[PDB]
């Protein structure tokens, strides 16, 4: 219709994507291990009408020619992989992560995903599974009689038996690091999958090779800064307000064009 | 309507559920043997617009693609099976448990239930019931002429007849251990039942196979930390604040859209 | 930044990332110039006020230097032709790009 | 650290910190007082020592 | 959106970080050896409109030009390394430090950590560690038949052997001092690691080379002045109220700009 209306459409859609990301951040407070998202925007085509070069006289230069430009296409959503805060669950089975790293998990299809969520359990077979029955990697089968479970800062998980007063180690629980964490493709369930932007997953014991440490009895909280979200949401409402006013102005102009 | 309003609605549901859990934990203080509940959350679908991989040109790769995401689906609620504080009740029919294990009970339907409440009773037949006529198992019959009942830390229950200078042994009170204490389903009445998440029940004498000990004259208090519950209450109230603010913001965005 | 074609554009947008190879790319995969490759297990990245980008390692108690974040100044900034993706391109009216370190 | 220039060093970098995790509730074994019960079967230890 | 809203956003973030610092100090009372934290703020760019010099006429000069300015960027958080109160813990295994100095520790990764905590403990191999098996430096082994362990104010550790009436010299406990105590990067666990701003560590016996003395049987308390933290918390609550008022005013300005 009119060049202005498509541009204002792009503005409305971009501000709506901002509100979408803000609402998804806002709702996932109290989601352990959740990572904030933030949209990155990007201007679209610029229709060149006079070239910024394009000599004007036999000597002059025509600086800064005409180009109009459209669109605010949202180009990406970065995910902030900073350390979230801890909290006392006082659950022997919940473990948070001190720094980089991920827990590897085996999906029913046999593929592997990665989660920063320490809300672990034990199923009827003694395997550590994570709130949805996903059997973690590497396998850890707790013996049926076990009284106490401990997980060191280096990850060696060891149980205490009845009578046998020696904390026999039962397994090793190691982390996986990516050289670009931001590029992982989240699939819900607090689970990310490997994509060819993240890089090959390198498995290591905690503490070594740059991976984080392990804190048993804690869970890492979502790193959502709520004040930033409220002020951002005020900003988004006012930006949508402005772009709607642009649409209305274009509409009224096109009115008195038709009435003509 | 808007992709933001559904997300905020899921956020309202999540905070409402978490407040439900907090309220149930809070109200069940002074309920013996009650185990604190804790809700574990998890985000739903991420609707992707640009894949995090998906090389654009022959050299570019487009790191950190654009996907929006929705929802805070409450994935589970764990139950903290830690030893509750004992208090000296001075009653001979209150037996508490020190360590893992559950008393078995016969429901009137014939199937078996399990409970950590020792505030026992003796019914008009003299059998050992629990506040609801639920016959503990295996059935223990207290003779009419008994003056006292003593329940040792080994679970060996005996009574003192009048005249006879001997505590005739009237039975053995054995516990039951499950591999996944958290996986037991709660049916109310402070009673749990068998489910395949829990695993097969292992019946055993108190003391052996990792089962607990019995403390007569003690009651096991609910492990509901009032401080953690109140701070959770504050946080949940504020999260509900913020999510309703998000709903309001999207509503105003929509209404100015409509006015045009 | 270096476009897929091979030529260079100029952006004022700092929303940087890193790709699967460690290169510093700009929200769409265009490699910044000069190339700066963050090492695999860098606990933290720091970018000083003059652009010296460095990282910390797993106990090496000093930030290993990783690269320089140069900028360019133009005689006429308003003359740059914008092409989208928040990228400008050098024209006849902008003059040559005077590469320099920040602060000088 | 975080060398902020060719030469500037930026001492005392900013970092926030969280939490007061209690590692333990340890058992203080110090010498206490003694009281007179006048019972031959009641014995008190003065100084280091534990009853087997 | 509006410059006012960006400036106020930075103000809210700054007050939030200040309150975070205050809350961390407040929570960490009664934590041995903890050092108070103080946030230093620093305004962001000043966007000039009329240059403060910039001769207007050929004789006048335009003093004090117009520049607007933004932001309150928190530049640093220094850690006050002042001596805390010593309290008589009466334990033969708690040693405080009177004056500058840190106990060096070998991490499982092997890199050198440092702690100002004297709650030393002994593992199953008899050596000296600090609450987690962190093998102190230099290597010290308490003999199995040792009865009382004294840590002299000079820094020599000696044990009272079985039978022999001699407190045999069994090891040396020597401190480390830095040029920049404030620069040490805390990594939790009451541990500081050397950083390129702390300066090279200088190892020396306690009492010499400027290092402090060792007080056996004492513990050093966190130097947290509770009343000072209270006044800081009142002040930051006021400042946050004010900045939220600024955001509200900017938002109302915008709202009736659009309603126009």
């Amino acid at each position: 219709m009119i060049s202005s209306l498509w541009i204002a459409k792009t503005g409305l859609d971009a501000q709506q994507t901002n509100m979408d990301v803000i609402a998804n951040n806002l709702a996932n407070v109290s989601t352990n291990g959740f990572k904030r998202q933030r949209a990155v925007f990007e201007d679209l085509l610029y229709q060149t009408i006079r070239q910024p070069g394009a000599q004007s006289s036999e000597q002059t230069t025509l600086p800064s020619g005409l180009q109009i430009g459209t669109g605010v296409r949202p180009v990406a959503t970065e995910r902030l992989h900073s350390q979230g805060n801890l909290s006392q669950t006082n659950n022997s089975k919940d473990v948070a992560i001190k720094g980089q790293g991920f827990f590897q998990v085996m999906l029913p299809d046999g593929t592997s995903a990665y989660t920063r969520d320490g809300s672990f359990q034990v199923d009827q077979n003694g395997q550590l599974v994570t709130a949805g029955g996903f059997q973690v990697q590497p396998a850890i089968t707790i013996p049926a009689n076990a009284l106490s479970i401990t997980i060191g800062r280096d990850g060696v998980v060891s149980v205490t038996q009845q009578g046998q007063a020696a904390p026999v180690q039962v397994g090793q629980l190691n982390l996986t690091t990516f050289m670009n964490d931001t590029g992982l493709e989240s699939i819900g369930e607090n689970l990310y999958i490997e994509t060819q932007s993240s890089g090959a997953p390198n498995e290591s014991t905690p503490g070594l090779n740059g991976a984080g440490l392990l804190y048993q009895g804690y869970v890492e909280t979502s790193n959502v800064n709520v004040a930033e979200e409220l002020v951002n949401m005020i900003q988004v409402q006012r930006a949508y307000e402005i772009n709607s006013k642009a649409v209305s102005t274009t509409d009224q102009m096109l009115q008195k064009l038709t009435q003509l």
